[PDB]
């Protein structure tokens, strides 16, 4: 079979109703459309307090970027973040992040930056009149001025962008930075794919090469200084620490992996971050800081190369009556014991209790790719009533494309759901972390039981963590369970994360590591002679084979595919890079050379790294480009 990829647990509803699931469905859905399930989701879900334009900038800008088409940004974008040439929509984003953060600006920068976004919606409204006046003359004469609207443009935007970065308020205006960062390089970006159409020389087009470089790399490393600053001082329970994430990923992180990718067209960027959720509630009581993350999301990520089949787990329902002389009864309805289930057989480590038998399994019934979960429910709670009687609570239940819902019980509280988001992946922590787990992150897909220290467990807690990522370009599983990644139905290019990949040796030395502006962590090998494998479905179409990667040391890069051994020798981004430092990386694109994506075939791509140096090497990106297209810079 194909992506009618077979997974399930019992609840039926029938082919007839859902049998077909679109891998393509974000590439084949309208901005219109995508903007409506955005508001929609505003309205209805749980937001962060996230201002749903963001979904849709993101989105939007994915689509310029995943189209030749897209060669022109800057109009459509005012159009979208300026709705008619209102600010409001920015206002709400600042209003937003302030009540999210529960900080607040001065009076006096609030009166700038609102000064700033109505000078900023008016400037960039005047460039892109001026372009349209001069290709068709109906207003005022505006001579060969592109070249001169190109350069009071682009000084404005140097004038602007800064008051969106005032020193005691860096994190509070990061996703307004991140907006008008948005505007300044899609706007250099149009300078450079139009410059024949709007007269543009040479001179100034080379330029404009650099800039986008350039500026990219300024813009990048700020929001993410910006952000790591702030995660360092953070000391909060899980469901926090995630929305703070999550918060910033959408509203900045989502910006800041798509720029250092404009450099690119046609170019279908198959998946990006993670984005996790957890539980809200007074169940869920531990407290973390950034040295713990590390070990959080590399739990989280365990498994992520497969097929999310599903969970099974222990969940008990207990009503001891009240003595004491009190009326009424307590009850408890918890999950003390789970663990994920894939295709292939594959499972995760186990969570919460390991001497307990699980009594349930909830699953996609139908093919976890036909029907795979998009919505969970994670909060626990306590009811109360009558005199004494009280109910503690656990959800922990999830939803499919299909309204098929299963978990431990009934749904209730937040859920948890993201438009054009699937959960890829399902991961839990107990009640208490041991610190001896939280020092030792976990390696690619290792299999580690994460169980309350003694003295807490024996049935201890399971609480679900549901991570929901882009990713639906998947043809079907392969002989192992693992992501055979859907290559364009055109010719169109793609990315493939290097964490999707159908086997990896040395799995003891290799770790997921997170990135901030890579459309998703990275694949970090400590071990010389690893070798990653990755299974795609072909068009037929031949594209350049590009691997963004960091290597501060020396390393060797040996690419087969197509019977063909490519060799890359002295890769070292140390100082040759984009200039974008991302959580320690130093990305650089390397061309592997030409391959073909050989039409109706699985066509296998396995990268060979040599450590040199004995330095790690990160795996960033894997990306085909049609050949004709080659990078702005």
């Amino acid at each position: 079979m194909n992506n009618v990829l077979n997974s399930g647990r019992t609840t039926i509803c029938d082919a007839y109703n859902v049998v077909a699931h679109d891998p393509f469905s974000f590439e084949h859905k309208s901005l219109d459309t995508i903007q409506k399930e955005w508001m929609e989701w505003k309205r209805t879900d749980h937001s962060l307090y996230v201002a749903p334009v963001v979904g849709t900038v993101s989105s939007f800008l994915l689509k310029k970027v995943g189209s030749l088409i897209g060669k022109r940004i800057l109009s459509e974008l005012w159009g979208i973040i300026f709705p008619s040439g209102s600010t409001n929509l920015m206002q709400d984003i600042l209003r937003e992040t302030e009540q999210f953060l529960n900080q607040r600006l001065n009076t006096d920068t609030l009166a700038r930056v609102n000064a700033e976004l109505i000078g900023l919606q008016a400037n960039i409204r005047e460039f892109n009149q001026q372009v349209d006046n001069f290709l068709n003359p109906t207003q005022n004469p505006v001579p060969l001025s592109i070249t001169s609207s190109v350069n009071t443009m682009q000084q404005l935007f140097l004038n602007r962008l800064p008051q969106f970065q005032i020193q005691g308020y860096q994190l509070l205006l990061l996703p307004l930075f991140a907006q008008a960062a948005n505007m300044h390089l899609s706007f250099i970006r149009d300078v450079i794919l139009n410059a024949d159409e709007w007269g543009i020389s040479a001179a100034t087009l080379r330029t404009y090469r650099d800039y986008l470089r350039n500026y990219t790399r300024d813009y990048s490393n700020y929001c993410i200084n910006t952000y790591q600053t702030a995660f360092r001082g953070l000391n909060t329970r899980l469901h926090d620490m995630l929305e703070f994430r999550t918060y910033m990923f959408l509203n900045v992180f989502e910006y800041v992996s798509i720029w250092s990718l404009f450099k690119y067209q046609s170019l279908m960027v198959s998946s990006g971050a993670n984005l996790y959720a957890s539980g809200s509630g007074p169940q869920q009581t531990q407290s973390f800081t950034a040295q713990n993350w590390p070990f959080l999301y590399s739990l989280f990520q365990v498994n992520s190369n497969y097929i999310l089949s599903g969970i099974s787990g222990t969940r008990l329902s207990i009503t001891f009556p009240n003595i004491g002389g009190l009326p009424g009864s307590t009850t408890t309805h918890s999950l003390n014991s789970a663990r994920v289930n894939y295709s292939g057989g594959v499972s995760s480590g186990l969570i919460g209790a390991t001497n307990l038998n699980h009594n349930f399994n909830c699953s996609t019934v139908l093919p976890p790719l036909s029907t795979p979960f998009v919505r969970s429910w994670l909060d626990s709670g306590t009811d109360r009533e009558g005199v004494a009687t009280s109910t503690n609570w656990q959800t922990e239940s999830f939803q499919t494309t299909l309204s098929l819902r299963c978990g431990a019980f009934s749904a209730r509280g937040n859920s948890n759901y993201f438009p054009d988001y699937f959960i890829r992946n399902i991961s839990g922590v107990p009640l208490v972390i041991r610190n001896e787990d939280l020092t030792r992150p976990l390696h690619y897909n290792q299999i580690r039981n994460i169980e309350s220290p003694s003295g807490t467990p024996g049935g201890a807690r399971a609480y679900l963590v549901s991570v929901h990522n882009r990713k639906n370009n998947i043809y079907a599983a392969n002989e192992n369970g693992t992501m055979i990644h859907l290559a364009p139905e055109d010719y169109t290019g793609f990315t493939i994360s290097p964490i999707h990949a159908t086997q990896v040796n040395n799995q003891t030395r290799t770790f997921i590591s997170e990135k901030f502006g890579n459309q998703g962590d990275s694949l970090r090998f400590e071990q010389s002679n690893t070798t990653a494998r990755y299974t795609l479905r072909g068009n037929g179409n031949s594209y350049n084979l590009y691997l963004r990667v960091s290597s501060i040391g020396n390393s060797t890069i040996r690419v087969t595919i197509n019977g063909r051994v490519y060799t890359v020798s002295n890769v070292n981004t140390t100082t040759n890079n984009d200039g974008v430092n991302d959580n320690g990386a130093r990305f650089s694109d390397i061309n592997i050379g030409n391959i073909v994506a050989s039409d109706n075939t699985n066509v296998t791509l396995d990268i060979n790294v040599t450590l040199n140096s004995g330095t790690p090497f990160d795996l960033m990106n894997i990306m085909f480009v049609p050949t004709n297209l080659p990078p702005l810079y």
